[PDB]
């Protein structure tokens, strides 16, 4: 689909057997979600944003259903206040900027 | 244009005389440039990032053009690592994502 950008540009996303509602965000190079139940190995990485930098454990070839379409990659979870599909997996879904 | 996202999606802006580029952020409710002279007066606002939060002025009526293409609203000016033209001006462009 094609969407405009009145409102925030939110998806349903199924990872982990749960789902969750995410932002589809051209300015996040990397994909960040709230604190949650993953299973494996992470490992630490930080992140910057607009207030600081955040502390988060990086999982790696982590299947997304985003908008019910599949991707697998690296997921970085942790503290943010809203759940984040960033250009990693926005490339994978094959997404458009368009103007 | 169609913008894909395998690198950042960044712009040319014209704002204030000056020529800056900036990231086409679909996460952002608002437009925050890096400081800069900005002619005119402004009333506080704070938004809220990653890292926590963040002091901001706040500039209305202020005439920007991006590509070529030009918008007047709302723009932020502050502690922002990048400069980034959130949805504010995003939807007057005619901006769509699509996948
Ligand atoms: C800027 C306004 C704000 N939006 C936002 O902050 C969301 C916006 O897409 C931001 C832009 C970024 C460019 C500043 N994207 C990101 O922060 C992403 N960072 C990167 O991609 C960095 C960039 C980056 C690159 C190089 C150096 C950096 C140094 C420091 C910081 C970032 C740096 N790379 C990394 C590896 O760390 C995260 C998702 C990985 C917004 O709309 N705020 C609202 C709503 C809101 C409230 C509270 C928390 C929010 C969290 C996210 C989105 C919206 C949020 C408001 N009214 O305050």
């Amino acid at each position: 689909p094609q969407v405009t950008l009145w409102q925030r540009p939110l998806v349903t996303i199924k990872i982990g057997g749960q789902l969750k509602e995410a932002l589809l965000d051209t300015g996040a190079d990397d994909t960040v979600l709230e604190e949650m139940s993953l299973p494996g190995a992470w490992k630490p990485k930080m992140i910057g944003g607009i207030g600081g930098f955040i502390k988060v454990r990086q999982y790696d070839q982590i299947l997304i259903e985003i908008c019910g379409h599949k991707a697998i990659g690296t997921v970085l979870v942790g503290p943010t206040p809203v759940n984040i599909i960033g250009r990693n997996l926005l490339t994978q879904i094959g997404c458009t900027l368009n103007f």
